[PDB]
């Protein structure tokens, strides 16, 4: 009995969640609402959960009316700039019984490994991350991969550290990755990989490594119902995944 | 302008830290103290926090001078049960200006990593350990993988979690590790490896692995300057590197 | 041209194995034979290799076709005990133009990693295999482990080395993994996790490891174009991937 | 009864051979020979095979000396150009029973792994070479890095093959590592690390790597062991311990 509705039930990410729902013990799959459908439907229904993976022109809208009849939301649709979230932070005042989870994110393992990653940083000397994706990936290094350096640097910068040891003297054109607030990232492209991701830090006598590795495209839904079954205990508007860890 | 003293100075460990002290900006060396010399030195060249590696059987007197004279202490030397921590705890009562830390284990990394894999054990359905050593190693499992494993299925525990999903039929002798409180543990045993840990974690579509390597057998300098640094903080005893990381 | 039939063309395996000929720019595919297709077809449109993925049931009648009808073979089938293959060699006799490679393994990286850990093992005192699968797998250890294993110790006993280094007093029970010919291996269960396999070696100062990763369980084409491309160099009967490798 | 010399046997890395050698069962050390000591003690006790690893200025007097004396040799010292091998060579001249062994690299899995990086070059369509050191190294990539790179798409342009799939749009630089011969190259700079190496070979679902790592920078007592064992079956001068592994 936590009723439950999918909006973009039958895309790509919706499915999975649909599939995650049914198999649970404790969550009833009570709406499933695609493009054409209305959303009253999950009224009727009297969803209390919804989760969204639907389009970012569709979502402030829909999200709009779960908020305004009381229904508590997470949400996985990627387009949420500062003023859209200002948006959902403005429809959620005053309104102590609705959450919305906006999770840029929702790979627990991906996050997991942000979020350990910036714990350490404080204690090693050393940090490098190696990123590796299958090679029809475009873009390099990974938004992930820039995102964990980003917070790695801002863990070092806070705890007042020097930049790293090296005495690498005319390191060849592209030996040293690319530095990203000064955290070397390398990019590897490999036939067979799926998407992966090395956070390796460094001191006197010993390192310590976070590995996240995807088998494949498809794995949101642990994630997602991390949200799914917390958000109750998140009222208002909560923007990560993390923030749902209770770390 | 901390300054230290060092008991056990002379020993496999102590040295290190002496060593450490020295390079250090912020500490400044004041004494160093072995067998024979006696512990008035820490007095007279005003040691404020002391760093104790030396025996079971000496190591409560030393600690008793050193919280009796105001002197804040870090101290890896082993032997501590239930009832010496109790002692310990009974000399620092009323003195708030005098902390203890008592660390079985000041390897960052193999702390950090009992760490993170507690608090990543909720969120995933599988986990096991490995544990490579080199092999004149007589014990196996490691100490370490012990207490690792334990403290993963302490934490599935506190979140009700089931025990795992394996679909093994007849299984042979020893191929699925060392069952320990519901965790696999698996031991390697292999020349030119020294000590390391893999924990690893799955759920739909996705693992985390946290690893630590010692490249070797004398690298827990970084683990006790956190001590070092930060007892002024922790009046009191502690027990436990952990405690000290602010996680 | 090459021009390449498939048995089995609509299976799991077979469907690969057409769509990675029709991608491929040396190889086309004359003939799709499912269950129901008489095999002249092959002979009408010219056949000059088949591949075969169908049954136990079927295969020993359809090799036998391609044979008599000059044409050569790539089997990944399996069934083949020793009386099948004495067949199968009973068959070639006098055939000096007709070749029939039958591969138990046709994954490519499963294939080098047991060629190489043969190759490797005279030269180091330790060797262990781990294994890693999907928590649905019901044997442990898996047969690629066992067959790795059966190599290593083969190659070792060759070399007449002695076994093992270890001073393991009392190993808990499982902690040292299956013994397979002296050879440790364990097998870890691992949601997320498809087939992989870790060979570790080791010797003074150093280790050598060589890992296999499959990212799906369908992955067996590039094995048989190596079989099909190279298939005209090995008339008679080979049996194992290995020997087409020119290694 | 091999009776074995070593000259810089008071040296960094002459003392862990003439260790080895004192532990085997199957060598007797009979000399060794510092800096000021007569070579003629060779001839005296009857030396039958040498290692040396000396200083450039001195080994071409020393060589000279063991093959005019019939002694072989195994030779670690560096600084052997194209000359000074045709020297060494022109020495051996009708002479079958000496051998010369010089090896720019002794570390047994260094070369295992460059000699396996280039066989398995020929099957997979993507390669990549990483490789992980302590901080205080001055070049990167590291010369083992780039001869392993140079093997792989030297192994690559024998067989034909393609250069390697990757949909990368504007890489940031860096991110992508250092080309050498179309091999991409990242280099990690890591306190607490030695030595390490891994070459990552992948093709349709599945990929195989190749490990390398030294624990400590003081291993080559196994690659020398192998040169001493196996000199006598090597009559003339080789280059490289990779011949002698009997691959
Ligand atoms: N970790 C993350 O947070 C994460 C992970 C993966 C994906 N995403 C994001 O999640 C979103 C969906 O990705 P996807 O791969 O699932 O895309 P998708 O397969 O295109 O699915 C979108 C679905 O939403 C439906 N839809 C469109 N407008 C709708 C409406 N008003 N109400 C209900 N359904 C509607 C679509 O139907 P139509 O075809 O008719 O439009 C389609 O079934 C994307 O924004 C993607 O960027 C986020
Ligand atoms: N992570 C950890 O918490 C950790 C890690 C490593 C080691 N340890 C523990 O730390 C302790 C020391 O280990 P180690 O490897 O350094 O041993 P060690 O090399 O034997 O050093 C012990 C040193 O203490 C000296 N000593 C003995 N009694 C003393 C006293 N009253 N005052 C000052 N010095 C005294 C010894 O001198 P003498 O030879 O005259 O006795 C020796 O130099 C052991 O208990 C070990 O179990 C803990
Ligand atoms: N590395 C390896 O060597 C390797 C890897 C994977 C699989 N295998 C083996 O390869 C075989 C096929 O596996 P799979 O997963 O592809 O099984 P599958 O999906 O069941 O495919 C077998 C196919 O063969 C067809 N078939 C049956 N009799 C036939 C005939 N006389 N002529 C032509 N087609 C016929 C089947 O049709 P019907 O449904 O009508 O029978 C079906 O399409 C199995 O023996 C499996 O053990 C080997
Ligand atoms: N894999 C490899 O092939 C490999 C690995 C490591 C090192 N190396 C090479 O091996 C060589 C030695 O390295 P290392 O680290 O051992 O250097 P090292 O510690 O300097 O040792 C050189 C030794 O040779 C002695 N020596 C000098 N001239 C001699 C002579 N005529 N006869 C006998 N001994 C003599 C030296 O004594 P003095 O102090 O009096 O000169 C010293 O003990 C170097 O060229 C290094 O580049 C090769």
């Amino acid at each position: 009995g936590i009723k439950v509705g999918v909006l973009g039930a039958k895309g790509r990410v919706g499915q999975t969640i649909v599939a995650a729902v049914n198999e649970s013990d404790d969550l009833e799959l009570v709406a499933e609402i695609g493009v054409d459908d209305d959303l009253s439907l999950l009224v009727d229904n009297g969803a209390e959960v919804v989760v969204d993976f639907t389009t970012p022109n569709a979502v402030m809208g829909n999200l709009e009316f779960c908020i305004n009849n009381g229904i508590s939301a997470v949400v996985g649709t990627t387009g949420f700039d500062d003023a859209r979230l200002e948006q959902v932070r403005d429809w959620l005042e005053g309104k102590d019984n609705v959450g919305v989870l906006i999770a840029p994110n929702f790979a627990i393992s991906a996050v997991l490994t942000m979020v350990f990653s910036k714990q350490a940083a404080r204690f090693f000397e050393s940090a490098e991350v190696i990123e590796l994706h299958h090679p029809n990936k475009l873009d390099a290094p990974s938004g992930t991969a820039i995102h964990t350096a980003q917070g790695i640097a801002a863990a070092r910068k806070e705890a007042g550290m020097d930049a790293q040891p090296d005495a690498t003297e005319q390191a060849l054109e592209g030996s040293r990755g690319a530095s990203v607030d000064g955290i070397p990232v390398h990019a590897v492209r490999m036939s067979g990989m799926v998407a992966h991701e090395q956070v390796i830090f460094g001191t006197q006598g010993q390192t310590l490594t976070i590995k996240q590795d995807s088998y494949d495209r498809n794995s949101f839904a642990p994630g997602v119902l991390v949200g799914v079954r917390n958000i109750a205990q998140h009222p208002g508007l909560v923007v990560g995944l993390e923030h749902y860890l209770g770390l």
